[PDB]
């Protein structure tokens, strides 16, 4: 059976092939302590991995070995990927032919690295990489192209035409999850409310998923709030205290349409996609419009379907359909792709065997 | 062989063995002196009294207490309380059995060097090390998370610990305890006519102060019913057969930890104290803070401010957090009884301070070694 | 003329336009007394407002009513700038307008409660509200460069460009003079001495501004203080009684470079300073190396310039040239550099009007500013 | 106008508001018959108060109503508030307003009693309650100072900083001239002299105060007593005899620094002065070590000013300045303080009223009097 391991910078998803859901969704940090130890009782474990460091976190330094769709503590990364095999999946990996996603233009030391050492350090029998956007337009059931993957760390568009990745027409942007984390962060500050240290940075990122909405006409919002109290929620802290938030609901998830909220020159999701189809060819334009997939977890704000409907029908020649695709499982639709792949008995010829690593060059996945 | 406790503290001294229940000799911290003149030659006269011994006989000396807010002053009456401690009370030699000391947070560096100086040079103990009151009130209780209120006979101290680690920047350490409150007593029993200045009456006004007092849930009430009938009233015979009425005084002298400005303080109460400190720590752990509230302390005995401390916290928190105050009855040696269990264990057993060590590195080594 | 107050969270730096040092410099504290007064024949005031509040501050509890620059108390800040405009500057503020500064990253709800009261308690003619770390690059005479705020308050990083202040790259850290102070309150009972009151608070601050000094080298000198005592210096207190400090003297300010040392997870000056720089655009990273300026109270320690420079040195490419700016006179360059932006005529046209606020409520500060 | 009365334990200072000096002084005894009268037709006066009870001491015998500065017998303090308004004064206590004062410490049935007595018995218009260190202060001009104020039954220190007390810094001690009477009256027995009934109780109080000087240096003065016999001084008793008093001198007064020569437990009055300064805030030390009253009868032994300053410099740091304030006029400074504080414009309305104790009975007292 093998192992669909997708992990990302925020949230590590796992779980075996042929099922619907990852086993093991927590997130990808590593926390160390902070403070002196007084009692001697327990050991007291100098490094927390996954829900414990999540639980633990008033008295650790959450770090993230991931950044940016690019891996950085490899030690760190290491601890994670031994974590998710022994203590979420409960499976020795040596006996099972692991699957992993990467993020589109990965270094290849990066990949050869990652490939060294999940077949020494885990002594995997094989394993194959594969590209995050395309499993998420396997797992919609089409070959038309243009991905919006946003999640964490990074939000792509890979356009991938019959299954091929069309790779020129390749669009990043560095704008993700993260950022919107970040810019909420520092927005809570004009009503008093202080979030520093980074433990109340998942506090706040608590706060944005279940508040923070899209909103499709930006001004008229903005006139409402002020002249309304109807949209201000109400959300309470973990230590009790109640918080009240107006027009920053619908403020935080605007920038990923208006990058200039957090300082950056680049052009927004919906510019960025509309660029990215015109760079391939003129009849798979008139696909592309029909079939636009949403993925990843950035993406599921309220309302962010219509948005952007409205948004790439102004830039748009007025007589072609645009339709956007936003599958109610987006946020896992990465992992559901990849197990459909792998339970695939055509792909079981396709996987990087341990031999071809050892007896040939270790850029024999490349 | 078996490694002995001495919880000395500015009143009670408590001492024994590790993995008993209760202190073996809990004697008061006191040296007396004569300060009359000798009629009768050959009576056995001592030259000087520690323990009970000078409390049977404190009518014709003079009760000293060498040790301070926590802060040890006389080190020539110390050393006399230790060598008693060690060869009358326990009838042990120092010489084989380590000894487990304990000290106040918030103190001065010298005071754990003359101690361990003392230790080694004098006695020639094989081992020593020094902990801390509040850490040691949280391992008796049987948990590792908590905010400890240690309230004795010279300092009253707050440690907050979250799964055995520690948070030195919210330590909060005041100097008001029963020592204050005991001279509180004694300016308002003269309000009623009773004159109580020596050191022996001392002792005879804290026995007062102990029986009589407790704490009101409602200040301004309380006073509305002393003043308006004599139900709030007792009475206690002194050594001598007289006899005194005490009425409004029992709920007044314990009312200075929760409104210090009583003695002139600009701090605090105690319950401010613990919320100012909780809310000093991170807010992911002020839940499971807010929970445990650990009371190990001999002046927070009083019947009722277990109660008032919940309604004061309950008011200063949200309404959403639940507030509950722990209060064992068996408090007044939760430090001693935390102590034996952290000797007895087998990992203590190997974070000792040996005689070599001290031997090649001087009486520096408890600041890297001990907490 | 106009008037400039620089309502500190430790001092209050206020005086007229057109002038190079502040006429009233004197503590942000309400004192009230805490005793029983008994003499009849005795002027006795409810509260005292500046330095009456500091040559009576035994039988007093000295409040303050700015707090990590953050207005707590309103009617404590109203009794100040009437203490402040009357008392100290004998002058009408119906007549004058006012510039005020407001640290960045601060709530909405301060400035409109500030322009609230200006325009109804005192009813000024006009005001205007102004970024403290802008004010402190104008005292320097230039326009691009980094400026590092640290007073009694926050200390915040704000780099300017071409007289630009970057809002994506405006960092603030709640580490200053106040929270040193309380650290050498706490580390002065290793040796015997304890100070918990409020006017106790005092003592220690200026046993702090006299004594500590920062060190280039911690570890090193940290070994020089345990090895002889060539470190330790002397201190009178008021009672007389005499005071020495061996290692506390370089122990405290190190609070400013390791915040770990209070419990902060946030990294030091250093570390902010360079994140600000990063979060610019490449092209002006180099003009922003050149002009590190250091305004603020806090920043008066000795040795602290050598000791950034060296700690961004580290941090910045080999190739890049670091420069600290450190003036002499940069605990008043917030003053200096407001005083001289009132006296500017072009600023004329920035003053919020009375008929403005009187059309459009407090929110025009927004606006406007 | 009103009267101003200094009731302590020896002695009764009376008078008007506004004035310099008490009109009258008398001691506060009350004496009676304990012989038997062989002529019944003379007069024969049950009670003597004042003056008249120590002029025909020798038949009688003397009772204070006042010890400690707490009253003792409570129908002979009655009696001298009745001569001390009828006869020294000759006044009507039902149109004058009377300022009472107490000492810092006392129960509080005694101000109680106090106020019932004056509205009931006297039926004064108004009455208040201040305390005699207070006084004190006001007597010296000052608004700053700690004030040692000693006497008859009393001793007790009382910090004042601009206007505000620090009660808690209060220190009173029940070590007076009283006590310093007996242990002199003890101590000459000694040469063979004796004096044991109250009549020779005054005797002695008048040897006292003649003869009786504060050695600098008490081992010191104490050798030269024993090389030499320059220190002997001789004094007449009523009768004709003479006597001699040599060490005793300086030896009597020495027990106010040394407490233990009395078999008390108590402190020093300069170890007692340090204490209290030390009890107060540290930036008003200074002041407090400057600004040192020294106000009472106690407190006239030549030499008691010199000593205290001398033996508060060792305790206090070198680089405090000491310095004692002894006016001689300090054994009226309760009541000169008093008259002052009556006189004043703004004192006027906090007098205690008698319609205010109509509704509230003897109980207001501790809400207005301080
Ligand atoms: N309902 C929601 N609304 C808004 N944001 C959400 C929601 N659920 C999750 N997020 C945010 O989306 C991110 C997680 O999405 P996702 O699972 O795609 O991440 P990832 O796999 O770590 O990303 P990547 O592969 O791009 O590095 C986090 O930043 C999380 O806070
Ligand atoms: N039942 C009681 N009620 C009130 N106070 C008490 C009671 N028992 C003891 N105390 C006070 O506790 C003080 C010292 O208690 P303890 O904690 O044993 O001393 P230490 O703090 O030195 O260990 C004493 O001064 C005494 O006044
Ligand atoms: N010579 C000095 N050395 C060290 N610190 C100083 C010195 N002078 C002033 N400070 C600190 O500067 C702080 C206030 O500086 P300032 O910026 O003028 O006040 P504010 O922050 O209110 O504007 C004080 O808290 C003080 O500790
Ligand atoms: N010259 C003196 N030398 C020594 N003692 C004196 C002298 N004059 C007065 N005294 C003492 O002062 C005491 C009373 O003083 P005073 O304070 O006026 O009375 P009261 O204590 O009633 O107010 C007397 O007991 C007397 O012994
Ligand atoms: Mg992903
Ligand atoms: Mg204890
Ligand atoms: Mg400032
Ligand atoms: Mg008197």
């Amino acid at each position: 059976t093998a192992l669909v391991c997708d992990n990302g910078s925020g949230l590590v998803k796992a779980g075996f092939a042929g099922d619907d859901a990852p086993r093991a969704v927590f997130p990808s940090i590593v926390g160390r302590p902070r403070h002196q130890g007084v009692m001697v009782g327990m050991g007291q474990k100098d490094s927390y991995v996954g829900d414990e460091a999540q639980s633990k976190r008033g008295i650790l330094t959450l770090k993230y070995p991931i950044e940016h769709g690019i891996i950085t503590n490899w030690d760190d990364m290491e601890k994670i990927w031994h974590h998710t095999f022994y203590n979420e999946l409960r499976v020795a990996p040596e006996e099972h032919p692991t699957l992993l996603t990467e993020a589109p233009l990965n270094p290849k030391a990066n990949r050869e690295k990652m490939t060294q050492i999940m077949f020494e350090t885990f002594n995997v029998p094989a394993m194959y990489v594969a590209i995050q956007a395309v499993l998420s337009l396997y797992a919609s059931g089409r070959t038309t192209g243009i991905v919006l993957d946003s999640g964490d760390g990074v939000t792509h568009n890979v356009p991938i035409y019959e299954g091929y990745a069309l790779p020129h027409a390749i669009m990043r942007l560095d704008l993700a999850g993260r950022d919107l984390t970040d810019y909420l962060m520092k927005i809570l500050t004009e009503r008093g409310y202080s979030f520093v240290t980074t433990a109340e940075r998942e506090i706040v990122r608590d706060i944005k998923e279940k508040l923070c909405y899209v909103a499709l006409d930006f001004e008229n919002e903005m006139a409402t709030a002020a002249s309304s109290s109807s949209l201000e929620k109400s959300y309470e802290l973990p230590d009790g205290q109640v918080i009240t938030i107006g027009n920053e609901r619908f403020r935080c998830p605007e920038t990923l349409f208006q990058p200039s909220f957090i300082g950056m020159e680049s052009a927004g999701i919906h510019e960025t996609t509309y660029n990215s189809i015109m760079k391939c060819d003129i009849d798979i334009r008139k696909d592309l419009y029909a079939n636009n997939v949403m993925s990843g977890g950035t993406t599921m704000y309220p309302g962010i379907a219509d948005r952007m409907q409205k948004e790439i029908t102004a830039l748009a020649p007025s007589t072609m359909k645009i339709k956007i695709i936003a599958p109610p499982e987006r946020k896992y639709s990465v992992w559901i792709g990849g197990s459909i792949l792998a339970s695939l008995s055509t792909f079981q010829q396709m996987w990087i065997t341990k031999q071809e690593y050892d007896e040939a060059g270790p850029s024999i996945v490349h």
